[PDB]
């Protein structure tokens, strides 16, 4: 309720909209619309008080993984370390159209606690691509 | 004799007030009271000679186990480890309840003879929680 206050959220059926509260982060999934497809939320709308753990499709990425939102004070190497490896993996097939050598090697170093592992989860997760750790 | 001397201490059947002396520290537990549930020790009571070695029973812990009574001088890492760490060993639930990360691993230095695995060992007698040695 407190979220959709003074909203009039619009909300398709399906969406993972995602509240936070009482230190926790849940998010609701709208399984039924009345309408179709998509509504606007109303104060007027009698409201549904259920709360069923369904659980979560295997197919879809949990919001629990991490993302560049989840990092901050390391924009600039962050940026440099997009720019280098977003196009060996989202476009592969240009890597074989042309001949150029790409890296197939990175170090990062720093003191420990600076999110290394952090920023390695979060460019892979990011992009779709296989995360393998040691 | 000379504890229940000029005490007149309050005593219900089957508690198990501690007497000390000899260098020595024996409790005597109560079995029987004429008059239930509870009774005044007097001066003026017969008293019985028995003696005898009837065994502790199983499920409860023996005053051997060493409380907080027993350490002195250490009154402010006491009181940390203490608030530090009663409630996850009695709380476990709630950590659960809220998003926050408690700690898993202390260190303590220090000179050797200072009682540190007394302080350890007294703890976990003080909150219940399993103890092991390495
Ligand atoms: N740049 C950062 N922004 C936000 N949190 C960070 C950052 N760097 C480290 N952390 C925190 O550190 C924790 C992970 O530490 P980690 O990076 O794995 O240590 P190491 O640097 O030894 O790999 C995370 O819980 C995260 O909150
Ligand atoms: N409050 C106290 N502080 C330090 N030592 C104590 C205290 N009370 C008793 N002791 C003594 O500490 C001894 C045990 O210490 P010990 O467990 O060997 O410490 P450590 O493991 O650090 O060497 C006992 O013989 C006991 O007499």
């Amino acid at each position: 309720k407190p979220y959709f206050l003074e909203a009039y959220r619009p909300i398709r059926k399906g969406d993972i909209f995602l509240v936070r509260g009482g230190m926790r982060a849940v998010e609701f999934k709208v399984v039924e619309t009345d309408p179709s497809p998509y509504c606007i939320v109303a104060p007027d709308t009698v409201i549904h008080c259920e709360g069923e753990p369904i659980k979560r499709e295997d197919e879809e990425e949990s919001l629990n993984e991490v993302g560049y939102d989840d990092i901050g004070g390391c924009r600039k190497q962050l940026a440099q370390i997009k720019e280098m490896v977003e196009l060996p993996l989202r476009h592969p097939a240009l890597f074989k159209a042309i001949g150029v050598k790409p890296p197939r090697g990175i170090l990062l170093y720093g003191p420990p606690g600076t999110g290394k592992t952090l920023i390695a989860r979060a460019v892979a997760n990011e992009t779709g691509a296989f995360f393998f750790l040691i």
